[PDB]
């Protein structure tokens, strides 16, 4: 009951972490629309879960992000709180094999997605004193190796959550982000089975956190849950769900 | 019930943030000890809750804390998270008025006070899979003014949190801080009373923040139970609960 | 003499940040290529120094950077160092007030400008372990209010710089960047004659800094320098230029 | 020539990072005071150097600082920069191997030394607008594995850093200081050597950081001749020296 009487917006929200913030939404009492690109994960949460219906939509594409907001009003007659979740790791790239096209591309997804939805829904949420929770990422803080355009656009979002927090300070909508770091989805799965030894791949991504395993997506829907219902002193913080991995260490000439 | 069945126990926990921290884990389900050094606020506390009992306790004083963790013990059977929240804030202080003598008293607090109890309790948190929390300061990480051995004391909570963080990840206790701007409490009061203008002084602390309010003991009270019960991929974090006062701003010779 | 015979690209280099930052090579020893979209300030900065000449430039163009690096080279014979220093502030804007389309357009001069001369200036920097300086803001790191452009596209350059240093590390070359607080240019000349009270505003912008002012494009130059010459030692750091704005702080309901 | 005229204290100069601070300052024009408690490294470089002398004092005595500071006058009449590099980090210590007494005394130096020749130097910094410089450690930021006591001293060091830059910001004293990550130095070579694997050791320590190797003494000497002479907008900053330790990295059950 820790969010009842809510309604939230998962975008992504169809397998990985976006699922699992679903979920959580879902367990804390709230009403959820899982917003994705794909039929597939989405419409058979819809199914599972009484509480959660699907809308097929693209964020990178306006008119679906428009209609995203007019039905989840039109059906559940306020919003409470965005999570922006979709988003891209493209396989490991060198920086000399990137592009500026392949940049703007992946900057519309993880940037200007959450971009759009967010204003589209800042008027509801005013109305309903709700919030704002971005899915950035710990490598927009310490960097990543072969992953320029990415960890770029991670960067771009937590400084955006924070410059929204200012902006919306005034009319009580707090603005925050998560910063995960392993966490165990699908697209890690598919990046690994890319690798030439995916096993090693998956072991050395485990033991880069202290806590020696990758995080789950329930740990990062708790995540959320607390920032939408508990954290009413918090707006503009980066809040890490990242096992260590950005703790510690891991001839002169 | 999302902490029930657990013991906890906090420090300074008479008034203020900790007293609002042990009304957090009362109501998730926990069995608390409040440790204070004064009677007057603690035993109160205990007659007033079911599931909190009070153990006068000087956190400088080393038996005091062998003390507090055996009777924990003999009472409870367990120990699943300690809140290490007793500190002080001195009066406003010139770098020129300070004292290597005061100085080191505040440490002796702030800093050492939390250092003892946690190593006398790891062993019984290693057992449980527990965690530690500690409650450092926002001002530890951005300065502040007149306080050089405060925030001193905070800049180092927060550093142990993140080394302990690391000796303790293979033993499967989490260690984590939280780091409050202005919370409304009596020694907030106390400290502007003491100003030319208190009601001035008191205006201005709640204005910087974006928020523009001060925060409460129950807001870091809900981080903590966070924190203990919830954040299991969440070790060596600073978890900021400052209504965004580290962000934003507020003829070249 | 502390970078005599080194060959240096400053984008931007007409006016303000981008003008000291020439001059503080010039007087270093190095051979500077003022880049620059206007002709005006970059011509007669040619004509004033020995050491340093102009050419037109706009880094939102691939092909006239491809002509910058392949110029530099013809005329010089080597490249050491860029600074990517070529950016804009639009007038505060209310995020409402944004647009996709404006975002999108901002994000390729601040960003993907600075992308484009990087990635065609690798190759020359490898062979002369050369080094790339990026001019980002303080703002990418704490936010501004009404600025979420802006201060997205900063916080992508700072996370962008840290990726990139990772990947050239190998290499032997490093890549640092550079976030100035307010700074005295003609940008903030002109954005200051848009408000309603341009001289309160100036004040106001002097009064964010404990310094009690604001900074020179020589004090970023200076840092420039120290970056490409003397910090052999430092990848992937990001070298505040703020006069302290990000220190300090400037009832509970 | 760029700190000509000026005269430095450097703490612990005598070996290590501090006599590669030392050799810059006197590079640079200025005159040097070495300070260190041991007398064969410091009289041998008073010897080496003109332009640098040495005075015997334990920073843990206050007598033999306010002693410091006043031959420091006596001898050359003026002071213009205190570096703050006297300190030490104990062997690796499992947290239940250490002491309240061992970490009290930890801090003595590596906290109240820099305080206190800090307070009795900052009379004459006013007067000539001079600057401190303090020693930190990257580890006070990211934490340090089997080194709690020593992450807290530099926790604090980093955070007084800031405070003190407030409080002396209005008087045109800016404080600021280096975080070094591994550089070799005596220390370095005296650790590594208690190893069971010294060399192992060694080549650990080199490829902690991107770069490859560790740094030197002279790089850290160049940082803080930045700082003193050409930083001037600089205020409470902390300089990472430390070749990218700090950024990257290093199923879910
Ligand atoms: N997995 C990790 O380790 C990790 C770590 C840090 C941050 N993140 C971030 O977490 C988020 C989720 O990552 P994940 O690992 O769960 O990925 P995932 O690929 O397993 O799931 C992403 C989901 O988003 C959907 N999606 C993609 N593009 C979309 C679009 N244009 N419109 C709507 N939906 C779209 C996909 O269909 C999919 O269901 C991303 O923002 C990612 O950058 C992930
Ligand atoms: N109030 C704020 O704005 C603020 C902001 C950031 C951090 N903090 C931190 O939060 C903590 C609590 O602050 P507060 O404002 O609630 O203070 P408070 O003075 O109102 O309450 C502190 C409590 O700790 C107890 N205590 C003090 N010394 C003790 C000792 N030696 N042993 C045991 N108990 C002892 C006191 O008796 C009191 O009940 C402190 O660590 C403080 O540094 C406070
Ligand atoms: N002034 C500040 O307070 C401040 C603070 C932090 C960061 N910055 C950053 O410093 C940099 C310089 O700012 P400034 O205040 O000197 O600005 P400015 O407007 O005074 O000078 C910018 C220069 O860049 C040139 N330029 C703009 N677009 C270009 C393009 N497409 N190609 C080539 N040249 C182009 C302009 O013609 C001009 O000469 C920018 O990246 C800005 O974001 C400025
Ligand atoms: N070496 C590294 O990798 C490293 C990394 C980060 C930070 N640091 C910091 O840099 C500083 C210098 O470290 P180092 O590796 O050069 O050490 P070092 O042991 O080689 O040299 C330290 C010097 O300080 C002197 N000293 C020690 N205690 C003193 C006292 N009470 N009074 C006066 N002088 C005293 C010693 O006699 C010695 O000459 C320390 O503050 C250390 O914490 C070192
Ligand atoms: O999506 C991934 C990811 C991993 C960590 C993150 F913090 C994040 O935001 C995303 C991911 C999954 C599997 C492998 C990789 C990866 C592996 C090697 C790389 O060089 C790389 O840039 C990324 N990234
Ligand atoms: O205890 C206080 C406090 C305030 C903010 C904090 F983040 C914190 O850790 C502690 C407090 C309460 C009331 C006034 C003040 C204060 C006012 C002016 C000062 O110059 C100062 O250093 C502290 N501090
Ligand atoms: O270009 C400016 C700037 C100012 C500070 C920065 F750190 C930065 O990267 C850029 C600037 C200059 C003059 C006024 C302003 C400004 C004033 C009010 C605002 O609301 C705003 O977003 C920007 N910015
Ligand atoms: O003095 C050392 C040091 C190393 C790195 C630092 F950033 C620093 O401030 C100090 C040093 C030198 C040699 C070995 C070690 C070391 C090795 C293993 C450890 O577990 C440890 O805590 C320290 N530290
Ligand atoms: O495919 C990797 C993992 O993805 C997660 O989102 C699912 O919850 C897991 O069942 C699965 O093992
Ligand atoms: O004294 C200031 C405040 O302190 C808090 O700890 C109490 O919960 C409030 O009732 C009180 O107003
Ligand atoms: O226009 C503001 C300032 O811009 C700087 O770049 C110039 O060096 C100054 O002469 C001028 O006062
Ligand atoms: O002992 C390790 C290193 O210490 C440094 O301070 C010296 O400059 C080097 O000559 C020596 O190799
Ligand atoms: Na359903
Ligand atoms: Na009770
Ligand atoms: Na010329
Ligand atoms: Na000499």
């Amino acid at each position: 009951t820790r969010y009842a009487g809510k309604v939230v917006v998962v975008t992504g929200g169809g397998r990985g972490i976006g699922a699992g913030i679903v979920r959580a939404f879902v367990n804390s009492g709230a009403r959820v629309v899982i917003c994705d690109k794909d039929e597939s994960g989405g419409r058979a949460l819809e199914q599972e879960l009484p509480g959660a219906v699907f809308i097929l939509c693209d964020v990178t594409q306006e008119d679906d992000v428009k209609t995203l907001v007019s039905e989840t009003i039109r059906r559940f007659g306020r919003l409470d709180c965005v999570v922006n979740n979709a988003g891209h790791h493209p396989p490991p790239q060198r920086p000399e094999e990137t592009s500026a096209q392949g940049f703007r591309q992946l900057l519309e997804l993880n940037l200007l997605g959450t971009y759009t939805l967010t204003k589209l829904a800042l008027p509801y949420l005013r109305k309903s004193q709700g919030n704002v929770i971005n899915i950035s990422s710990l490598v927009g803080a310490i960097g990543q190796a072969q992953a320029v355009p990415y960890v770029a656009t991670k960067g771009a979002v937590t400084a955006m959550t924070k410059a929204l927090a200012l902006d919306e300070s005034p009319y009580g909508v707090r603005v925050n982000c998560i910063s995960p770091g392993n966490i165990w989805t699908p697209l890690w799965e598919e990046l690994a089975a890319l690798m030439p030894d995916p096993r090693a791949s998956i072991r050395e991504g485990m033991l880069a956190q202290p806590l020696g395993r990758m995080g789950q997506p329930a740990e990062v829907g708790a995540a959320a849950v607390f920032l939408a219902s508990e954290a009413n002193f918090c707006t503009g913080i980066e809040l890490l769900v990242t096992g260590g991995a950005e703790l510690g260490a891991g001839p002169d000439i």
